[PDB]
RNA sequence: GGCGCGGGGUACCGGGCUUGGUAGCCCGGGGCUUCGGCCGAGGGCGAGAGCCCUCGGGGUUCGAUUCCCCCCCUGCGCCGC
RNA sequence: GGCGCGGGGUACCGGGCUUGGUAGCCCGGGGCUUCGGCCGAGGGCGAGAGCCCUCGGGGUUCGAUUCCCCCCCUGCGCCGC
């Protein structure tokens, strides 16, 4: 019963902390579950350069798609793309195992004072572009829906969430005659028109005494029954 | 100028502590280097179970092989046996890329100290064992002799410890006739004394007059000069 | 640290290859020396020129650098999670 | 969030397929009904039985569920590092 458990929200809302101790209180269920994130290689260089963002995530992802094979992955990152959420759904899809999106959700302003309590490590108008950019979990794609909307101002229930996902964890997840008849008659009914030279009350006729054919058919042998309504024509 | 930087060295030493300050004053001289360990994805999941083992070394060295290939790599761990050091060894050796093993030495006490400073974390008995078990870099292998072997209880030069450094980083890794007239003779010296029935003394005559015909030719055309020496013997 | 393997233990110093004939050849480095070439160490005898003995121990052998068992130096394999 | 694609916008509810003949068939689900079968909504007229009009807008057309342009509902693609 394994799963890619995939946090999203952004920066300040309280992601790491969530995964902590969802890790912990799952791990109290004897369930193996790691915590990986960008952060992770991000934070083991001593620096930051724009250019170790692709070894980061290639690395990031790897990573993650390595250890869905055998444990519960907790996916630590701020996910506000839907392609990126897709990016990690596609190894879930890869390895047939279930997912479930967290929106760890915060209004702007409480995401301002955390960051700005937070020593505003980054300038509070990203938060504010992070904010503007961020794509809602499911308002495009219904793969993309939460499983569960946090709220981290408020108290927070993990025995809650852990039960709540095993118990998700328990799905397996979710990845003529007739026509002849029909078709073959509306050409006969379209060459008796555009030959027969009707009008549009005999038109009507014909077409009804077509539809009143098919309904006593029904109640069977395809040409017999096509020169059964040429037939039938003829006569009318 | 890449390199894979080896740090080996028993736990309490300190390890990580030097890794980030290597690190940082690398990265303050313009090199692009991580810090990768197994204790980086020991430390994701919520708690030890022997079976993450496995799956911890098998991601770490896929870590550190994969940022070779980019960046300087100082691996952060114990690599308390030699096998240990050539199998990371052979990473670089793979790429081609220098390396250089530092041994954070102390002595067994310094050790203990630090450990019970820690809290005892690790039972003493098993810094004791782990003393005990230790391979001495370059006891046994050439290739496992340190680069630099640092003491921790004094103060230490990481100016120094860098400049030496980069300059290994600027190494490229360090990764007949004359026999047939000869052992043909000593062919037909072998059949003159095994079929003539010398004695001793002729024996050391034949043997040293070999000697001597060989030194004239030296100062040639194998057979002519074998017809040549079965002829001196037979005068002789 | 186990258990193993290669090279060396002959002679200017390294590295490699060949060989039951007292060793030999190849490559790199050094030395003496007319020319040709030549070469290390300890002990004994000799004014000297020179001569004897040895080259880690043991055995197969007329003869071991080579074959075999110990051991020392080197270098390396796997593994010791 | 860009730019696109599929399904639906006809009628018991879902899903799929076929089709210029007023729609049809297949699978799943529900309802009424002797038997055979039958079915949704709004408006108008009719005591009633029943009858007229409409099914998002527009055009090619005698005729559009189908072809074409808008739009609404659905579901999805790539990408937005
Ligand atoms: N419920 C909360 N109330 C107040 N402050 C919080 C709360 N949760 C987290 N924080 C603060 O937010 C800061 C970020 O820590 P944390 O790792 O929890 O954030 P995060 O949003 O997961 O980081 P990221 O930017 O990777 O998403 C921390 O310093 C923490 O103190
Ligand atoms: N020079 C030093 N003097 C005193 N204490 C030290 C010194 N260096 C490290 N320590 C202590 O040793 C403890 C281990 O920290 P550090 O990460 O440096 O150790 P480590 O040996 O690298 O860990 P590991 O067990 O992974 O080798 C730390 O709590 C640190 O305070
Ligand atoms: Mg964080
Ligand atoms: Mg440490």
């Amino acid at each position: 019963d394994i799963m890619l458990i995939i946090l999203t929200g952004l920066p300040g809302v309280g992601k790491s902390t969530f995964s902590k101790n969802l890790a912990k209180i799952l791990s109290k269920n004897n369930i193996d579950v790691i915590v990986l994130g960008s952060d992770l290689i991000r934070e083991s260089f001593p620096v930051w350069k724009e250019k170790y963002e692709e070894f980061i995530k290639k690395s990031t992802y790897r990573l993650i798609d390595s250890a869905l094979k055998n444990y519960w992955v907790i996916v630590d990152d701020t996910n506000y793309y839907n392609s990126m959420r897709r990016d990690l759904i596609n190894i879930a899809k890869k390895y047939n195992k279930n997912y479930a999106i967290i929106y760890l959700k915060a209004s702007l302003d409480v995401l301002i004072r955390r960051n700005i309590e937070r020593g505003e490590k980054i300038p509070n108008e990203v938060i504010k572009k992070m904010y503007e950019k961020f794509d809602e979990p499911g308002k495009k794609y219904k793969w993309d829906e939460p499983f569960l909307i946090i709220d981290t101002t408020k108290d927070i229930d993990f025995n809650e969430i852990a039960k709540k996902l095993i118990e998700k964890s328990k799905e397996i997840p979710k990845f003529n005659i007739s026509d002849k008849i029909d078709k073959e008659t509306r050409k006969i009914v379209s060459e008796y028109i555009k030959s027969k030279k009707l009008d549009k009350d005999k038109i009507k006729e014909v077409v009804e005494l077509r539809k009143e054919f098919l309904k006593k058919i029904k109640k069977v042998d395809a040409d017999r029954v096509l020169k059964e309504f040429k037939d039938l024509l003829n006569s009318y």
